[PDB]
């Protein structure tokens, strides 16, 4: 998994 926001 994996989530990145900017």
């Amino acid at each position: 998994g994996s989530t990145s926001t900017a």
